[PDB]
């Protein structure tokens, strides 16, 4: 019957899940979006359970949070993709249906004037100031293996204080000085708007986060359903995701409207 689509609680997740729901519905499936079902592992366990049949995950997240693989020497796009696609399949029967075409990385962002004034443009530079800095995390970055724990492993420091909040509130919080550092999402143009400087990950702590549609094993045997999903393969580059996200967060357009209008524009619907 219905193909239920999971989502983590932020812009592109609501947009992409809705975009997949409209496509599936144009091709004769009933679809339902569970917006903001929970974080990565709540969604992944839902997926395993078949409470949802697919959602949009990221290679680095799959690699580190879901599969708990050990970080390699150097992060390599293709290596992480292949290890994720093999590891999801072999471990849980989960299938990468599609690579959407964009990357949505975690990247440490500070207020741009603050880093102008203090001579800071890499993460290893934050070491001198970390004990003075308030980190405003999204719901996951603080505790997950590739987050603050990885910053401590590689860079050797931790922050004065850590606050946790919904992902979309990070941007306001660092604009309004309630926090001083955030794990910004690189597909969020509020990084440019609010005059933040994403810092260089100079020791290569963080993996690439390439966006993928993942589908549970049983849903993936439906070859039609998979071919509908592949209509989105390499269809949204990073710039396009940023612009679509901009529409949602800044211009406050509805997620579904954004998705439908993208899909009309691409010749995929109507």
């Amino acid at each position: 019957e219905r193909v239920v689509i999971g989502s983590k609680p932020f812009n592109e997740q609501y947009i992409l899940a809705n975009m997949i729901a409209i496509l599936l519905e144009e091709n004769g499936y009933k679809a339902e979006v569970k917006e903001g079902l929970g974080g990565t592992l709540v969604n992944y366990e839902a997926l395993k359970r078949n409470d949802i049949q697919l959602y949009v995950e990221y290679t680095g997240t799959a690699y580190n949070v879901i599969l708990r693989k050990q970080p390699p020497e150097l992060w390599d796009q293709q290596y992480i993709f292949d290890e994720v696609k093999k590891g999801l399949l072999e471990a849980d029967g989960v299938v990468v249906a599609a690579k959407l075409g964009f990357r949505d990385d975690y990247a440490l962002a500070v207020r741009a004037d603050w880093a102008e004034e203090n001579g800071v443009e890499k993460i290893s530079d934050l070491a001198e100031f970390a004990d003075q800095l308030v980190f405003g995390s999204d719901p996951e970055f603080a505790s997950r293996p590739d987050g603050l724990p990885q910053i401590k492993k590689v860079y050797g420091f931790e922050f004065k204080e850590v606050k946790q909040m919904e992902p979309t509130l990070m941007y306001e919080a660092i604009k309004n000085k309630q926090v001083d550092v955030i794990p910004a999402y690189t597909t969020d143009s509020r990084v440019d708007l609010f005059n933040l400087k994403i810092l260089e990950d100079d020791k290569g702590a963080l993996p690439p986060y390439d966006a993928i549609i993942i589908v549970n094993g049983n849903t993936a045997k439906d070859e039609k359903l998979i071919s509908v999903l592949k209509l989105l393969e390499d269809r949204i580059d990073t710039d396009t995701m940023r612009a679509l996200n901009y529409q949602y967060d800044v211009e406050k357009k509805d997620a579904r409207e954004i998705a439908m209008s993208f899909l009309k524009e691409q010749g995929l619907v109507k």
